[PDB]
């Protein structure tokens, strides 16, 4: 294998319960000849991605860290957030999405999809329950700054008239959910709910399905998994 | 110039603040020839390390995150705790270390030495048991009675001169500890050493040790309330927002 | 009055303590300075309800009934117990209020409070119970609440209670958050526009269980009062 | 029904989760009429019992809590035991038992017997000699020097036919007790049956002994391991409050 794809599975031998291994345990544990597993650790020592700890073993460097934490505020909502969907999943078997706002535009970060679901998945910020739902919270100038700007009718359903807009965005403001039939299928519906951290939005949850099925079930089942993942994530301290 | 060397240069163009770039920014901020940046960075979009966007640009992976949080606890632990453990050293000018507890196995997370210090630690490789030190105990004094029952009941060499050993004795000073807030260990890695150490707790669960340690003859006490505020400081840091 | 059964069986159980486990009828009798007919009587209803416990050999104790039914308040009495002095000990560095609070469905109890004389705040003169958003000691426990409580309670109107008192949803999520990360909050103007009020929050096992609150003149520093709770708090969670 | 019955079935509506009432809605929860609550209320409000709260409700007062704690040193350690014990119950099928030292006696505060039980347990008047069982020896295993030699000082009395007497057999018995965590012998009274003890510690000191009764032809390592279980639930449980 490539040096990358061994530097990996040299990492992969270690997990919260073994902090600290001899490159000899490493080698079998990764299923790598000694001597590669040898050199492999050495040159991950070099550069800090593992380190020589007290007792003349190696673990995971603090360098390995400070580099994952370049990327924490979208990976640890993420890889928090990814357990609360699919306990969605479970119980709705549409389609659940993860979004935030980034430069005035919704970039979704995580979708699941159920084999089963009915309804099918497929954008500018007022073309998603989700852009929807996070223009609702964002900045007094952020709506105006986007109202005023276009406005294309980008699915069939897709409210786009500026004065439709803040009376929606409104009452998404005061209730905590949006719905968008239409927006991307006549067939379909997306109902977007907010997480919270530290007393503001920062991203949307939200699922896709069929138009006919009833909304407030949805709602609640996204609530709930938006009140986990707010709890996981101020509760984690690693 | 080397194959991990690259991918960690790469690694380091991303911050706070910049987290999409493309291939040919990347090669640039990381002083790469552009068809190396492009196959670099595609072998990292390949493992997962990076994840590619279907409008061209490149961000951290999930991949990076998980592999991290295989060792999350201690590594977390030690960047909280290193502000305060230097603080230590500034007031106490001898030995401040940092340890967990991993299969009822003392682990040492950090050791700081002054160039001041009079007291000597251990600079040979090797572990101690948990009855052999002041953090072994202290972690071992809120592990529960099943943990210290197990513990009593297999061998408990006398490794050094202070080294308590009796079974009574240990039950004693675990309980004391406990109730205590600090343990001292006098005479345990030198003769003429003792540790101190104190819990860390995060959730109510005591997660590590903070410790020290000085010369035999210097008193307890005043050292006790130094790590004590130390571990304050660490426990209130490792409840803050931003990581 | 003295003469009542509770009376009589209160003076009995008060015959016992950490060296006296084990009695006698009549010795019950001589301690609790009662005539044995009467003694006897009182005895015999105390051990037939569990109050108390004999075996064969006459020996008369404390019976875990006694236990059992104390229990049903262990929590708020047993932190009532450890929290007394160290309040004392706030009230007499800060000279001003001091209170002790739980949250019981999502309501707030106040414990226990103490005035001294010289406070220049002054106390809620509110007859019944003030609403979990309508003092520092509700704050602080909500803060430590699930998202999920938080959300039941900004849920539903959320009257002004007091001058200062905070009604915002979005800024209540503020406050919350903040007071959560630092280990405090404050609320001004919420018993009187001249007063404020601040809290700390009491673990025991990891969890938030209660809070320790000062009420004090709003011009004072809050910061100063802040590490006085604190050092009360870490003393009662020692203690617990 | 009386007065005490009445005061009692008023504490019986308090609990965990609700911990302040109105007399009315005590009245409704102990089945007495809104006339009777109020005035059950009110005397137990007079004496102590409970307590009129800050915010008008009434709540189980400080001096209830007072005079519960006189006997915690028993009642607690047999509250928190009794769960424990039961489980040993169930894997036995014999008899626990949960003994400590008062006056330099052995006094049981808890037995239980096996519908199923094999062996038989003699039935106890009052406190038994210290030397007399299993339970006896190994509290007195771990009591001071001073009180080994006081117990020492005086000749004992053969109580059973399993009774050890000799002085000096007595010291050896102590020593291997303390040294193994355990006492197991034929009962050192009847001896038709073997009784097995351990300690139970609290804050580093033995509070209590754990025994068994089980028939002589049962193993004894098995029921020493269960027991040291039993016991070391019960630290564990005294330890997280």
């Amino acid at each position: 294998d490539s040096m990358l794809a061994r530097v990996v599975r040299v990492l992969e031998t270690f997990n919260v319960d073994r902090t600290a291994q001899t490159a000899s345990d490493i080698g079998r544990r990764a299923a790598l000849p000694s001597s590669t597993a040898h050199r492999v650790v050495d040159e991950m020592v070099l550069v800090g991605i593992l380190e020589r700890g007290i007792d003349g073993k190696v673990r995971l460097g603090m360098r390995l860290w400070e580099l994952a934490l370049r990327g924490s505020m979208a990976l640890r909502l993420r890889q928090v957030a990814l357990p609360h969907m699919e306990r969605v999943q479970q119980r709705v078997r549409e389609h659940t999405q993860l979004a935030v706002l980034e430069h005035n535009e919704v970039l979704f970060l995580e979708r699941l999809s159920h084999h089963e679901a009915v309804s099918n998945l497929a954008l500018p910020v007022h073309a998603s329950s989700s852009g929807l739902m996070l223009l609702a919270h964002a900045g007094p100038e952020v709506r105006e700054e986007v109202l005023s700007k276009p406005l294309p009718r980008v699915g069939p359903g897709t409210v786009t008239d500026p004065e439709a807009l803040r009376r929606l965005l409104a009452n998404a403001y005061r209730a905590g959910y949006v719905a968008a039939p239409g927006y991307i299928e006549a067939v379909a519906t997306g109902i977007a709910v907010p997480i919270r951290s530290e007393g503001v939005v920062i991203a949307a949850l939200s699922a896709v399905q069929p138009l006919q099925n009833a909304v407030e079930p949805t709602v609640e089942i996204l609530r709930e998994a938006a009140v986990g993942i707010e709890t996981d994530l101020r509760a984690s301290r690693w």
